């Protein structure tokens, strides 16, 4: 959600 999309 920050530095990937899966995070």
């Amino acid at each position: 959600g920050y530095i990937t999309p899966l995070d």
